[PDB]
């Protein structure tokens, strides 16, 4: 059982959002498997409400990249807190002869589970 290899992200630090917020924007991160194991990853949100990622989980081969979609539901920026969206991508070496499909076992049983936090800005 290895520790989870490094990924690569664009944008890599953040995201930011753009106003107007009254209508739903989708943006696009790019997530790049550059370890040489599969991993598989499952993807979080701080405000479920609001924020929507998809696929919202799924397996890398090595090398391997894939484009999520992070939807932003129109809300009111104006009256409600927006300093602490953020967008967590976690992932783990694939287990030896398993799948490519995403069993969320892996992240519960023996091993390590990795992560990258990808914090939302909001430019009004």
């Amino acid at each position: 059982s290895v520790p989870p290899g490094d990924i690569q992200t664009q944008p890599g630090t953040k995201i930011v959002f753009n106003a107007p917020y009254d209508d739903k924007h989708t943006y696009h991160i790019k997530v790049i498997n550059s370890s040489a194991r599969r991993i598989g990853y499952g993807i979080k949100t701080t405000n479920m409400k609001r924020l929507g990622v998809d696929p919202p989980c799924g397996v890398l081969d090595p090398k391997e990249a894939v484009l999520l979609a992070v939807s932003c539901d129109a809300f009111a920026f104006g009256q409600e807190d927006t300093n602490n969206d953020r967008i967590t991508v976690e992932w783990t070496n694939t287990p030896d002869g398993a799948a490519k499909q995403f069993r969320r076992e892996w992240f519960q049983g023996d091993g390590m589970v990795r992560r990258k936090n990808l914090p939302i800005e909001y430019n009004p």
